[PDB]
């Protein structure tokens, strides 16, 4: 609205978390979807949302469970890429035109991640997402676990970094979850997201709350 979008054109870089959010689906669900543990993989990653537990074992047991393969997830990319969120490409062109640096944040894998800036003209540098490893066979062999994104807290640690490298005057954090919420600070401001599901912790504690990405396009361009 008004004074939303007043907080939206102040800022001069915008981060969006990935699943859920740029994305109607989650990326590692979608992985164990096309790997074959869904069940038990969607289990542990809601057990995970929220600050509820230690992220980099969280990562590492569900990926022991999926063991994916690099044809595996070149597979999900090419046969069952994610969804874009209806009215993503369009918020993002407009903040583009305007010269805002968008970010997208994810707890999930560079390799899907980097798909979807893709589809949204975000340079890869503009990514920040953990990264599976692969032995030369294409066999699972683990992720980088010096990546903020591994780490609880890795969403506000890349704002940190990005403010460091960048010395942005305004970031806003825009995702659905509690982790997001938790970006900011560092974040300047934080919008919750609930067009594909509503966390009802983070609408009740957020100050600014969107369930359709049409809200924040606030013209007629
Ligand atoms: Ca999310």
């Amino acid at each position: 609205h008004s004074e939303l979008r007043k907080l939206f054109y102040s800022a001069d870089a915008v981060c969006f978390d990935v699943d859920s959010t740029v994305i109607r689906e989650e990326g590692i669900d979608e992985l164990a979807k096309i790997c074959g543990v869904e069940d038990a993989v969607s289990e542990m990653t809601r057990r995970a949302m929220g600050g509820a537990v230690p992220f980099k074992a969280a990562l590492t047991e569900r990926l022991a469970l999926i063991q994916p393969s690099r044809e595996q997830v070149q597979r999900l990319i090419a046969e069952q890429p994610p969804h874009l969120t209806p009215g993503i490409r369009e918020l993002v062109s407009r903040l583009q035109e305007r010269n805002v640096q968008v970010f997208l944040i994810s707890g999930g894998f560079r390799s899907i991640v980097e798909h979807v800036a893709s589809k949204l003209n975000i340079p890869a540098t503009n990514v920040f997402a953990n990264r599976l490893k692969f032995y030369f066979n294409g066999e699972y062999a683990g992720f980088d676990e010096t990546q903020p994104t591994a780490e609880s807290g890795g969403k506000g640690k890349v704002i940190k970094l990005l403010k460091e490298k960048f010395h942005f005057k305004k970031i806003i954090m825009i995702g659905d979850g509690a982790t997001d919420m938790e970006a900011c600070p560092p974040a300047d401001a934080f919008i919750g997201f609930g067009g594909n599901v509503i966390r009802q912790q983070v609408k009740d504690n957020a100050k600014w709350y969107i369930t359709d990405f049409v809200e924040l396009l606030g013209e007629l361009e």
